[PDB]
């Protein structure tokens, strides 16, 4: 009864930076060739969505944000072969076109069809499927999940197990898979190693889960909010440190604690200073440091390249290095088989209409991952 | 007839920065426990020795520099078990104590006994074996090869094949092994890949040799001195580019030439800007960049961490990543088995007394690696 027709529904529109979302009616066009329209069931609030509000992460406005979500296919455009109406799906903020050099490379996952490097805020075809007050509204990362319905390109959606609990597995669309993969795929944490994790939010906790799954002997959580420490320990941290408790810079503290530097460190905050601190705290000859946090737009860090010349490895990654469409269904299958837990990350549940309260909870430091239900 | 006695011999003393070496008589004390005195046969002129003269590399002065060399053991101190008088040996500017956490790690080679991180310019016991005009003179990297005789710690010397030609294998003491290992061990260049090498001196040419040995399909040499291009092609480069010939930044040129970025890049010059350019020219999702060149003292580079967040890997290494005492004898054996060539690196051979002429050749752009013969 809606296939081929415009859907009027509620969405959370961001009209300008540093303002509350506006919950109001939008028009969602029907899918074009190779597009899929999704009825949203649940979406997480990730710090990257807040970065759009704050101007840390620049993408065109006005916009429908939201990228960590799960829903049910309402209809498919011509030529779609990988999902059908009624299927449970997770939108992919990093596409997997399967055809570019990156998709073909064994390690790479940052598909060249992504809307991160040169943001347009559109569908792959350079147009939008959203109108609000008669005005076109931008998409975000080809997902836009803060809406009762969205339209995504086929390369930006994965079909998942029909018995999946969507109010949990939405986290596989971003924060869990990013943190977990950063440890197990990008860093390749080894048995018996010492790890340091900077930032103990939903992504930082998922890095800890991955370090523990890899068999690290020590996992040192680092956060300036000591309220984050109890849950970090529950999911695997062996110790936690608050830099503001020390007279010395935390790189020196962590080097001392690890008898000369950690094996693996992770920046999971988004600050230039902690990216350099995290590099410095890994062992100078064989340490590895992974940047996960998002830096403020266009800003450069400063660092001494002798930190690398001694033998450190520095890398970053999007989405935990996972090739998104191949990996999301397998991660859902692993969750259904109890291979990792998502409940530790979910501290609050709210209806979609209370989105602004959910962002207030994140900004206050009180939540890890609020899940919004449509 | 010299064992146990002070040797008076000639050496090239650097009394202050930005002056010629002074060729004059020095006194070399006999080796103490766990020390080895070596009669020098050949030593190369590396850019790192010039960095001491120019102040790019800070180490205590006055100093006997030189670190890329080969000689014959004249005597051993009490307790030495790994070399004996008459053995051919290469001094190791990165020691291999075998007992620290780095020596025990499968990947690491920057042994914690090194004199690079916190330069003291002494023997391991904190004293010097050199006197000149009655003044104590510092050591350099535990080697000090610009002298007819030197004294090194046992952990800073390797015994090599008694039939090895020392006027060639001295390059395995630094420049060849550094560049070759930077490609084959640190970057782990893959078959069929595209590489970019910034800097076509002795070390960059050895990176090219390593990329070719690893089966790279394309090897792009980058240098502002086009006189370096002919020899770079002889040893494996498929193309060379001079940044000065282009209106656009060379990272943009290399990205276009490689249809979206190279697989592996190497900075083998020692400039902050070319370290950032080499990182940028590797493919953003799966590229790897290795810093080999030595930065000017105490200076920081500036970079945008989104270069790493997309997926790049940035690393650096000392001495090609080779564990020094284990690897140098094997590299000499490989050379004797014709597995790689050293003659392409050697453009000039001069008596030791012409050391300053050798440095003038390096600074003018005319030489790759002058070998000084004692
Ligand atoms: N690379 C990728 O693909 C992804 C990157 N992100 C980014 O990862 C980062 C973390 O995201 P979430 O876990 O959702 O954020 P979050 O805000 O819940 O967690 C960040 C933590 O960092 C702590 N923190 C803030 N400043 C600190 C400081 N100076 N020192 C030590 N701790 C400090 C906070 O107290 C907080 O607990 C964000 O920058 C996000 O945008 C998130 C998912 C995907
Ligand atoms: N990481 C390690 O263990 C080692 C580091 N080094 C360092 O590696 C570097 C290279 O050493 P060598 O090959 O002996 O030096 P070299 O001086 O013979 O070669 C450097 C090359 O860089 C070129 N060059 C200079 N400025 C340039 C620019 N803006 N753009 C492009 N090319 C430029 C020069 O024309 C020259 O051909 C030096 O910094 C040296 O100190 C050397 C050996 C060991
Ligand atoms: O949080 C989800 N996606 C992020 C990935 C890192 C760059 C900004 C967008
Ligand atoms: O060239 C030999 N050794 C170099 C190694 C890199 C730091 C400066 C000294
Ligand atoms: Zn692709
Ligand atoms: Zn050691």
């Amino acid at each position: 009864s809606t296939a081929g027709k415009v859907i009027k529904c509620k969405a959370a529109v961001l009209w300008e930076e540093k303002k509350p979302f506006s919950i109001e009616e939008v028009e969602v066009a029907p899918p074009k060739a190779h597009e899929v329209r999704i009825k949203m069931v649940a979406t997480g609030i990730c710090r990257s969505d807040d970065h759009v509000v704050s101007g840390t992460l620049v993408t065109p406005l006005p916009v429908i944000a939201g990228h960590e979500a799960a829903g049910i296919v309402e209809s498919i455009g011509e030529g779609v072969t990988t999902v059908r109406p009624g299927d449970k799906v997770i939108p992919l903020f990093t596409p997997q076109c399967g055809k570019c050099r990156v998709c073909k490379h064994p390690e790479g996952n940052f598909c060249l069809k992504n809307d991160l490097s040169m943001p347009r805020g559109t569908m792959q075809d350079g147009t939008s499927r959203f109108t609000c007050r008669g005005k076109p509204i931008h998409h975000f990362l080809g997902t836009s999940t803060f809406s009762q319905y969205t339209v995504v390109d086929e390369i930006s959606v994965a079909k998942i197990d029909a018995a999946s609990p969507l109010e949990k597995v939405c986290l596989i669309g971003c924060g869990f898979s990013t943190g977990y993969g950063s440890a197990v795929k990008v860093a390749k944490v080894t048995q018996g190693s010492t790890c340091a994790v900077f930032g103990l939010g939903g992504v930082g906790l998922s890095v800890i889960m991955g370090c523990k799954a890899a068999g690290a002997a020590r996992i040192i959580g680092v956060d300036i909010n000591k309220d984050k420490f109890a849950k970090a320990k529950e999911v695997g941290a062996t110790e936690c440190v608050n830099p503001q408790d020390y007279k010395k810079p935390i790189q020196e503290v962590l080097t001392e604690m690890s008898n000369g530097g950690v094996d693996f460190s992770f920046e999971v905050i988004g600050r230039l200073d902690t990216m350099v601190t995290a590099l410095s705290c890994c062992q100078e000859a064989y340490g590895v440091s992974v940047i996960v946090g998002v830096p403020p737009d266009s800003q450069n860090l400063s660092m001494n390249p002798m930190l690398l010349l001694s033998g450190r490895t520095w890398k970053g990654a999007i989405f935990g290095g996972f090739k998104s469409k191949d990996s999301v269904p397998k991660l859902v299958a692993d969750f259904m088989a109890k291979k990792f837990a998502l409940d530790p990350l979910i501290t609050h549940v709210l209806p979609f209409e209370k989105i602004n309260e959910g962002f207030d909870l994140l900004r206050s430091g009180e939540s890890i991952r609020t899940i919004l239900t449509f």
